[PDB]
């Protein structure tokens, strides 16, 4: 395999992390293979889930401890603290909060958190490699709750970072924000990514296409599919009580992505830099609540 930039993967890694069984666990955590059942059920299926009150409070909750266990990993990103490290502190926090952390062997996916630094687009598996100062890195954190999964991801500033990084960021940020504003009932999931992309090209970015939002709440993974670049095909129209995230990757130079031998990492053909944001939506009478805001914070990290 040709790398594709200068990140490689820094092996061994730790055994797997194991949660204890007073933890209510996903479908999946049990199955050999990390299968999910309960989804596969559902595989090329459209129709999207209209959540009860029960469902809301349940999503509130798990997408509230999501956040907290986000800002833990975001108080770590500091030059030589490890990938792993984090995804240790993540994995406790998950616990600390009663919960499960969804990613762990979501089809054998072998840690608690996804770790993207600089060249990969998303699925980075945290590993020994110390964070390098001027390194961007995204944490994606998902939490089980009580059945119900929450999402959420930021990308951060590894001590002080070049101009185009933090021009990147700032737009990738300002891409999730647009779409999240268009949000409410009656619009289409497929502009979205009219939204993102036009506003990442006006900036000379560029957006990915094989990864996209989607729904989440009973199950990690569902309808809708939500593409995040522009004349996509997504089927389905906004409803009040639909839940989903949006997630745009956007990349420094072209927006096309391989993936690395371990079969997750998933990195710019071109090896230059990607930055992601996300969060999990609820559509509303009046637009949509952000379920993974922060709540004594105006700001994301970067900007903090
Ligand atoms: C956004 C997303 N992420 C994952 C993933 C898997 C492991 C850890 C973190 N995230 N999986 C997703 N979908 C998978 C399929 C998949 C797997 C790997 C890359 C893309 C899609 C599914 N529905 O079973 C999807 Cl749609
Ligand atoms: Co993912
Ligand atoms: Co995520
Ligand atoms: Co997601
Ligand atoms: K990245």
């Amino acid at each position: 395999y040709r790398y594709t930039g200068k990140l490689r993967p820094h092996y061994p890694l730790m055994p797997t992390r194991p949660v204890p069984s007073y933890i209510q666990r996903p479908d999946y955590a049990d199955h050999p293979l990390g299968m999910s059942e309960s989804e596969q059920a559902l595989k090329g299926t459209s129709q999207i889930k209209l959540l009860s009150s029960e469902d809301i409070e349940g999503m509130r909750l798990v997408c509230r401890l999501a956040r907290e266990v986000l800002d833990v990993a975001a108080g770590m990103i500091k030059p030589g603290v490890t990938t792993e490290e984090i995804d240790h502190a993540v994995h406790l926090a998950c616990i600390a909060r009663n919960c499960y952390p969804s990613p762990l062997n979501y089809y054998n996916f072998p840690k608690s958190c996804c770790t993207s630094v600089n060249e990969v687009i998303c699925h980075g598996i945290p590993d020994r490699r110390p964070l390098q100062e001027g390194d961007i890195v995204n944490v994606d954190i998902t939490l089980y709750r009580n059945g119900y999964h929450g999402d959420l991801n930021e990308t951060f500033f590894v001590g002080e970072v070049d101009d185009g990084a933090r021009k990147l960021v700032q737009t990738t940020y300002e891409c999730l924000m647009q779409a999240i504003d268009a949000v409410k009932p009656g619009v289409r999931y497929r502009e979205l990514g009219n939204i993102i992309q036009k506003h990442a090209q006006a900036n000379g970015f560029s957006v990915v296409r094989s990864y996209c939002g989607h729904g989440i709440h009973k199950l990690f993974h569902t309808a809708p599919n939500v593409p995040h670049y522009a004349k996509n095909k997504a089927v389905g129209v906004m409803k009040s009580g639909h839940v989903f995230t949006i997630e745009p990757m956007i990349c420094e130079g072209g927006w096309q992505d391989e993936t690395w031998p371990d079969g997750w990492t998933a990195v710019t053909r071109d090896g230059k830099r990607s930055a992601q944001f996300e969060h999990t939506l609820l559509v509303t009478d009046t637009g949509c609540e952000i379920l993974t805001r922060r709540l004594d914070s105006a700001r994301p990290h970067f900007m903090s």
